[PDB]
């Protein structure tokens, strides 16, 4: 099995354009919501959102690309040019096919449907643009990130609601891990800020109806009433630890556990006492060899959420006995909002910077502790601590559990 | 870990039938599954035909309130994967769940239901968008409801790669069950494209084809190609892990083998000169399998009647193969079912597992003009009776993913 380490970092969220400006938000408590301004809030009972702020794509590319791309693909294509940016890494000629991306997103490009399929009703299929298909299509994202980059080696796009960013960086670790490419950049981008969304996930209840900003995203809070949508975009790049070397690559940290399950329960409800997540957790802790007790910090699903937020506290309970008192557990989603297809993404670059600067980002905004939510959720302030292994979990609607480990990076 | 995986039960809806056995026995006997467009009215649409189901009553399969609840495409899959299951012969004892995973991947997913909600947000506001809505959009809901119709609770994804996505799906649930992290994986791809906006899209970027005659409009290889010709229905299979197979006394229609995945990093839509990553993806599954090129029988061609991708196929055949490029046979069986976008690699999986199983080349029939640059065997109009050893399916999707597998005669 190749040892896979994290060379680069990319990130476009409701905290900052790039990489360094959402982590010093992140680990400062500062929150990313707001009034919703993407959409008329008048239409839906949600009222806030985590929108990025001040980003023109045009900084990043000519209008005449940008008009091209979805925001959804937008956001991957910046997020992966900062991330190989920041590797340092030369995509040659000789590379190319040894080097990969596996890039998910949950919706796509939902604005483009939105739009176009206005332009159907009102000017007929004839006037739908040839562009129309490419740029609506979640797998957009990795081909015109392949595009950008000269990226030939293996390419996918995983689609698993809020597992996505997760479960692509899980499958891009595994094409390292069994040699079928040098270099993977992955990771999840979203841009779900639309007027489908929104209804959708207020017809059932999902999105937190709070207008308060401050209060609208506070996981394990006694007083959580739902979620509170974010878009952006987490890309990252993996790479074999000996390709890494030889170049003289910087490391963040090493990429050592893996797990996948389902619930096989409900379309949408979280399984009974999180038995999923706790299922998912123990084959990512089976995959890096570990004991649970090496877990020194929790980068939690933790939507805000009724039923995720208790059911995740009861999946780490199991999973680590006494020790679940012991660990630190967070929820950066409290500042971040739930960026969907891109949170395991963006969860996945906190992780790797906590274990890299030693910083444990907070959970903020909690007011009234919850009786069933009884963990050290890291309240108000980070905590600055030398970690060893960081774990990452993202469980899914539709049943989709996905758990990464993180590991600090050991010659 | 490398484990031993087979083929251990096979599910389909195509044009060609609603089960495997129907489906099978018209492709090997040349029957087309093309004729007039009924889904939509395409008298305001350039392309006239397409390869529907037939005689598809989702209430012969299910209670009417629960098709209520269901895409066309999460019915095709869960239609499907129940008939995967049941030719597999397999329960999902409680021992096993954990061990039995679901990976089905879709182009396009819920696009019906996606214009329907929309239009009524149009019409009659968000408040009128079912609590139901998102669930039955997003392509990860045919693996969410297999998994909870089976009670699959192990590794659990779905890939969207549009024309590659049943390829990329079954290679990866293969290198699930390769690497030790399942025993039985239920995957493949289903695809309900017949829409509106599908239609206009791929109408728009000119890529079907505006023949109106159901008779040559799909002739893969064929001089006057002139596009694909859009189909639908869901394609499964179950993989499982060798001494599992052996123990639970399954029949084993075959082995899966070799798995490749490249990128042409070229354009959005338009394939790379002379099918160079086409070519990479064939070399790739060649170099997993650990065979020499020579020792491919049967190629099951990804061939949609395209000018571009039959004749840069072609060109990526001769690449790899060299002199074997003429002594192998090639067909193309999207000459009879039409391109299932999403499915169509499920669907050809099954016709290159049943080729090895039952001995039988299905043919590529509508080929009346011969193309100088199409030049190689295509075993056109009758099947042919041969001994195989060894069969390689394409899937060279728009958007640069180039997907292969092989699959081996099981002794
Ligand atoms: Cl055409
Ligand atoms: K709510
Ligand atoms: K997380
Ligand atoms: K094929």
């Amino acid at each position: 099995k190749k040892r896979v380490v994290v060379t680069g970092l990319g990130a476009l969220s409701p905290l900052g354009n790039d990489v360094d400006t959402s982590w010093n938000n992140a680990i400062n408590g500062v929150s990313g919501i707001g009034p919703i301004t993407r959409v008329d809030a008048e239409e839906y009972p949600a009222k806030v959102a985590a929108e990025l702020k001040d980003f023109n794509v045009e900084d990043y590319m000519d209008k005449k690309e940008a008009r091209k791309m979805d925001r959804f693909t937008q956001y991957a294509v910046v997020a992966a040019k900062m991330a190989v940016e920041d590797a340092d890494l030369n995509i040659t000629d000789e590379i190319a096919p040894r080097v990969g991306v596996w890039v998910g997103s949950g919706f796509g490009g939902l604005e483009t449907l939105e739009s176009q399929f206005e332009i159907f009703l009102t000017k007929g299929p004839r006037r739908v643009s040839p562009f129309f298909v490419p740029m609506m299509i979640p797998d957009m994202a990795t081909g015109q990130i392949s595009i950008a980059l000269g990226a030939k080696g293996v390419n996918s796009c995983t689609v698993t609601a809020c597992a996505t960013g997760t479960n692509s960086i899980g499958d891009a670790f595994k094409v390292i891990q069994r040699g079928d490419a040098d270099v993977m950049v992955t990771g999840g981008t979203e841009a779900p800020l639309t007027r489908m969304s929104f209804a959708g996930f207020s017809a059932n209840k999902a999105l937190s109806t709070n207008p308060d900003p401050k209060t609208a995203s506070r996981p394990f809070d006694k007083n959580r009433d739902g979620f509170v949508m974010g878009e952006g975009a987490g890309i990252i790049v993996l790479e074999e630890l000996e390709h890494a070397l030889a170049r003289g690559a910087k490391i963040y940290g090493e990429i050592v556990g893996y797990g996948s399950t389902g619930d096989a329960y409900h379309i949408t409800a979280p399984a009974q006492d999180g038995e999923g997540g706790a299922r998912a957790m123990q084959e990512a802790i089976k995959d890096a060899g570990i004991a649970p007790e090496e877990i020194d910090y929790i980068n939690a699903h933790g939507t805000s959420t009724y039923y995720n937020d208790k059911y995740e506290t009861m999946a780490i309970k199991t999973v680590f006995g006494e020790h679940a008192h012991k660990l630190a557990v967070s929820s950066t989603k409290s500042m971040t909002g739930h960026l969907l297809g891109a949170a395991g993404g963006i969860e996945a670059i906190f992780s790797i910077l906590a274990i890299k600067e030693g910083v444990i980002p907070p959970t903020i905004n909690i007011q009234t502790p919850d009786e069933e939510c009884d963990l050290d959720y890291v309240p108000d302030e980070a905590r600055r601590q030398e970690l060893n292994y960081v774990l990452s979990n993202s469980l899914g609607f539709g049943g989709h559990n996905a758990t990464l480990i993180f590991k600090k990076y050991q010659s």
